[PDB]
């Protein structure tokens, strides 16, 4: 303990991301809102898509077992894909999906000028678009619980 490292140049991936997998409590310290991702609900109108505010309150505590990267050969649904899309020194992104389909997930980090990381995206199926304009407090609900699993385990 004592002293620091953080270099003078913009912290390391692995470095925010070890506290970013293994506490609750930080993850909230470093994430831009509305993101690149907000939340999009088709309205009642069947057409209008309208969107609503990404914030805190709909933040699921991602884990560790997500960040794998692998490429799953089925032959009965698709491809399912997890790897990178983008190798930039200061943004890095994170898409998984099947080949050619939708995305299950997106995660995007963008390092700022104080040389902590940002999340900057927050898909997860959780917020696709494949839930009701009804639906959307059910779903908060529930991320809440999912949320106490991973609290309660690696806070």
């Amino acid at each position: 303990g004592d002293s620091e490292l953080t270099t003078q140049d913009g912290e390391d991936f692995k470095s925010f991301l070890d506290k970013f997998t293994s506490s609750a409590a930080f993850q909230y310290t470093r994430v831009k809102f509305p993101l690149k991702t907000p939340i999009t609900l088709l309205a009642d109108d069947g057409e209008t898509e309208k969107t609503f505010p990404f914030t805190k309150e709909k933040w699921p505590l991602l884990d560790s077992e997500t960040m794998k990267e692998e490429r799953i050969t089925q032959e009965e649904g698709g491809i399912y894909v997890s790897k990178f899309t983008l190798n930039e020194p200061k943004h890095k992104i994170f898409e998984a999906g099947y080949e050619e389909s939708e995305v299950d997930l997106r995660v995007e980090f963008e390092l700022q000028a104080d040389g902590k990381w940002y999340v900057v995206d927050c898909y997860t199926g959780w917020y696709g678009y494949d839930l009701p304009i009804g639906e959307l407090k059910q779903t908060i609900q529930n991320v809440k619980e999912e949320n106490a699993a991973f609290k309660e385990i690696h806070p």
